[PDB]
């Protein structure tokens, strides 16, 4: 009679809430789809047997042109169950998908789960000053996506931090590090010139945030673009104006470079 | 010699997730804060039968002025969580939390859960167009903050959206509601002229988040300002200018008037 959006968390199984998994364990078929995001800390496997239920996984193409003749249609007469990484609504396009629903009659619930929007706090970077967000799309063929860039110059300007989410093409298995942004940055920066990403611009690299314990690194571009933060999933955080306690953070727990403590109020 | 930060979700007590869970109930020591937040769908008495250890509570004061006289000792030989409302770390004061454990020569491990910054997602918005946030606080003697007011200036100008939280007074548990929110920024547009809110400012009100049964409502600041809500705590959205789809999730979803599908996008 119901469809729900049960987010699956950050990195594995557990991160799931207690509310959805023993919503999960009800439901008569559930559905999932692993595209939007990466759970470098489970597998289906393990998924399934913590809800108990098969997973049927569904492709990109299966979502975004058949989610009404798949998943809708047995709603009608069963409990069915949505599952995704993270929150099911951030950073996807998840959320029209509650609209189709409504138009078929079938009514929706959402059950949230721990987002790498919100797990950004860990950085040490007050969540109130992140200002507007962007993904740092793969070129492809001559088409070379630019916009990330000028939303960085935005933020930079207003003072504020600016969430960088990486892209993924988990057909391919190909998940885009904070080492391959950072070079997809230089080069725009080469491009418009705007000063806005250089070798000396202090970035933040959250990788695998919901293990216990994630790579969380600050410094230099210089510095860091070669450096190596372990698998997938990567965020990239460029920081604006830096309030003393955050700088002290990432000195004291992302290891950054002394020097940093010393902000240009 | 483990100090756990673990998130207990938005609503419930079944909002912590299987992982916060799992590890608390292994926990010697269970202490938590709900001067930041409190959860208004349970009980410490609901929440303190689920982990199945007492939970000592602990005041403003206790955290910010005594955390290293109070949690830290007992996580120099034990296993101690610490929980927090939503996700751990999002509370600005709190990472700073982390250096104090590190100063301590104690080992810190966050578990993240949902947080009010992602699950905002139900509300149709776009969580890349959100900008900066802020909170709305009630004026007091010859003190009037009005710098919130100017946070939504900034963001709409930029085409982003603004999630706005609303005064609380925790240990006195008494909330701001959305309808005082809105009279408290009419009353400073008054005093701004700035055209930021008015009576034909399209605003979004979301309550119970983490709930299965939320309340999410959009419409014009004359016909919402006297509208019922429900209970607290409420959370407060002024949008920018909406996507066809963001508009369309609000009509369809959160009973959004017909008139913003050419007013406001
Ligand atoms: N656990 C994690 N650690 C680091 N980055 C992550 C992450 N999970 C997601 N990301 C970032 O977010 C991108 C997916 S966008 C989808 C986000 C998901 N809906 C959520 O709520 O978290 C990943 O490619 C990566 O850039
Ligand atoms: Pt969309």
């Amino acid at each position: 009679m119901v469809l729900y959006f049960i987010g699956l968390g950050l990195y594995d199984e557990r991160d799931i809430t207690v509310k959805g998994l023993e919503i999960a364990k009800k439901c008569d078929y559930v559905f999932a789809e692993f595209y939007t995001s990466l759970m470098a800390g489970t597998t289906l496997g393990r998924i399934q047997k913590l809800i108990g239920k098969e997973i049927r996984v569904l492709s990109r193409e299966d979502v975004e042109l058949n989610f009404e003749n798949i998943v809708l249609p047995l709603a009608k007469e069963n409990d069915v169950a949505f599952l995704t990484p993270g929150d099911p609504l951030v950073a996807t396009t998840h959320a029209e998908l509650r609209i189709r629903a409504k138009r078929a009659g079938v009514e929706s619930y959402v059950i949230h789960a721990p987002s790498i929007y919100s797990a950004v706090g860990i950085t040490g970077m007050h969540i109130y000053k992140f200002g507007k967000s962007a993904t740092v799309a793969y070129p492809e063929g001559n088409w070379f996506p630019t916009s990330y860039y000028d939303v960085i110059k935005e933020n930079a300007e207003r003072g504020l931090h600016t969430l960088l989410f990486l892209d993924i093409k988990a057909e391919k298995r190909m998940y885009m590090t904070a080492n391959e942004a950072m070079e997809l940055l230089l080069k725009v920066e080469d491009m418009k010139k705007g000063g806005v990403f250089t070798d000396d611009t202090l970035v933040v690299v959250l990788a695998r945030a919901g293990s216990l314990n994630p790579t969380i690194r600050a410094g230099y571009v210089k510095d860091l673009i070669r450096e190596d933060f372990g698998d997938p999933p990567h965020i990239l955080i460029v920081p604006g104006k830096l309030h003393i306690v955050e700088a002290e953070y990432l000195v004291e727990i992302a290891g950054a470079p002394r020097e940093i403590l010393r902000v240009n109020v």
